[PDB]
This record gives structure tokens, sequence and C-alpha cells, in this order.
């Protein structure tokens, strides 16, 4: 809508207070005009019809329990936009400042979040397995990254290309978490997963096997479930990414870590310049090596580390 840009205040899912960019026109709407063509957050009102209604508030204060998921979806979409713009010089997910839209309160007791090809959608969780999904910055960044992948490499969501698609979302979801410096870690979804259990997460990049996911190509899932195991086999790539950044010895292979910033530069270049819709793990290795070569030179430590990491997880 057309209005006056202003700033409101509210509390997120985890009870933290934060300022959010809103727009005033009779009501105060969750519409941020400071980023690209805007960030819009909608209320799905427990229904499955999308996008729902643009979030309207009477006083620009968002401290109601019902407001929490909206506050975080709106705020974290902004942080993710900032990350891509400031670190990778990318304007929104399409590179041309496309408006970012999110709907919260999707369905009832919905334990999922997703990108539907046009916008982000967040369930409220059942209160046992998950609390409102937008409360996790790595979750929000994971979803917006699916949009970035769709507009660039276009990795098909099946088998190995799908696992790469998933890993890319976990990798950048984690890098955004570090960017925001919000209790950063290499775990996925820890802030909104199982509120009754502390110390766990949905997936782990540092040790995928902790939750039963493969950490070596020899342990890859070859079944048909989960579109060929896209959320399972992503562990192989997530582990490789973790090793490239942090280093370590895995299955007898030692990797010298090169840091998170370089990891991000290497994978962003691979994603936007070399990967294609049908790329498999072997091609991802080639793309990553080429990207590191472009940026640091063929005889650099960076290239060596990328090769070592993929060797460690059995990807040739
Ligand atoms: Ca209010
Ligand atoms: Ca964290
Ligand atoms: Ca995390
Ligand atoms: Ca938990
Ligand atoms: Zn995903």
């Amino acid at each position: 809508i057309t209005g006056t840009s202003t700033v409101g205040v509210g509390r997120g899912v985890l009870g933290d207070q934060k300022n959010i960019n809103t727009t005033y026109s009779t009501y105060y709407y969750l519409q941020d005009n400071t980023r690209g063509n805007g960030i819009f957050t909608y209320d799905a009102k427990y229904r499955t019809t999308l996008p729902g209604s643009l979030w309207a508030d009477a006083d620009n204060q968002f401290f109601a329990s019902y407001d929490a998921p909206a506050v975080d979806a709106h705020y974290y979409a902004g942080v993710t936009y900032d990350y891509y713009k400031n670190v990778h010089n990318r304007l929104s997910y399409d590179g041309n400042n496309a408006a970012i839209r999110s709907s919260v309160h999707y369905s009832q007791g919905y334990n999922n979040a997703f990108w539907n090809g046009s916008q982000m959608v967040y369930g409220d969780g059942d209160g046992q397995t998950f609390i409102p999904l937008s409360g996790g910055i790595d979750v929000v960044a994971h979803e917006l990254t699916h949009a970035v992948t769709d507009y660039t490499a276009g990795l098909i969501y099946q088998n190995e290309s799908g696992a790469i698609n998933e890993a890319i979302s976990d990798i950048f979801g984690t890098l955004v978490e570090f960017y925001a410096n919000k209790n950063p870690d290499w775990e996925i979804g820890e802030d909104v997963y199982t509120p009754g259990i502390s110390g766990d997460s949905l997936r782990s990049m540092s040790d995928p096997a902790k939750y039963g996911d493969p950490d070596h190509y020899s342990k890859r899932y070859t079944g048909t479930q989960d579109n060929g195991g896209v959320h399972i086999n992503s562990g192989i790539i997530n582990k490789a990414a973790y090793l490239i950044s942090q280093g370590g010895t895995h299955y007898g292979v030692s990797v010298v870590g090169i840091g998170r910033d370089k990891l991000g530069k290497i994978f962003y270049r691979a994603l936007t310049q070399y990967l294609t819709p049908t790329s498999n793990f072997s091609q991802l290795r080639a793309a990553a090596v080429q990207s590191a070569t472009d940026l640091y030179g063929s005889t650099s430590q960076e290239v060596a580390s990328v090769k070592q990491a993929f060797d460690a997880v059995g990807v040739k």
C-alpha cells in the first residue's frame, strides 16, 4: 500500500524486543519500504489460502502473542536481504530488488516452512515439535535462499541436485545466522525445534550423523522417499562446507579451514556462475574448485582446502 514509512516496535517468538520497518496509512502495516521493492508480511489467519491479508496493526506496537511470528518473519527477511546485498552485492532474490513476501499463521499446528515459488510461508508449529518457524533466523534465511537458487542455478528438487539445493539453503541460512551474530552455530533450526528439549536441532552441519544423516558419500540414501533424500543427503555437502570453513580431520582426511567469509564467496560464485538445474555432487565439486580458482588462484590454500573437504566426504 501507499503510505508513510515509519518504525514500530514489537517482540519476537523468543520474547526479544526489536524495531521493525512499517508503513502508515490509517493502519500501520508490516511493509518495509527501505529494502528494494519492499518486504511485505501477511496474516494467513490459520487458513491455507495465500497470501492472506497484509498485516495491519492499529498502534504500531507488536507485543501480542499473535504478533510474534509476524515480527520475526518481517525482521529476519530484512536481515537476510541485508546479508545478500552487503556481502554478495545481490539485490533481493532475483537480483533486481523483487519484493519479498511472507505469510505467517499458515494452517493449524503446521510444523513446516516453505517457499512456494512466489513467497515464503511459515506454520506456527504444534508447540511440541516446533514453535512458530519464523523465530529461527537460519530457517528464514534457508527459505529465502531457496528463492535465490530458483532464480540462479535452478537446481531441480530431486536426487542429488535436490540435495545440493537443500545444502545451499542450510549453508547460507547458517552464514546469515553468523552475519546477524544471533547465538551462531553450525546447527539448523535449534531456536524453534523441540522447546521441551535443550541442546538439540533438526540437522547438524558439523556432525550430520548426530541425527542420522550421512556424512560421507558411501552412506548416501538411494531410496525414493523425500524426493530421493534431499533433506538427508544434504548432510554430505553440509559436512563438506563445514570442513572448508572450520577444518578438521574426517575419515582420515585432514582439511585446513579457510573461514566462513571465503566459504560464502566460493559457494555463492559456484551457485551463480557454474551450477545448472541437473548438477550432481561431482559437478558441485568441480564448480567449487573452479570458483575457488577464479577467486584465489589454482595453487592457493583455498583451492587445496576445497579439494580436501570433498575428498573427506567421498565426492570425486
Ligand atoms: Ca498493536
Ligand atoms: Ca543459533
Ligand atoms: Ca543455527
Ligand atoms: Ca529443542
Ligand atoms: Zn529447504
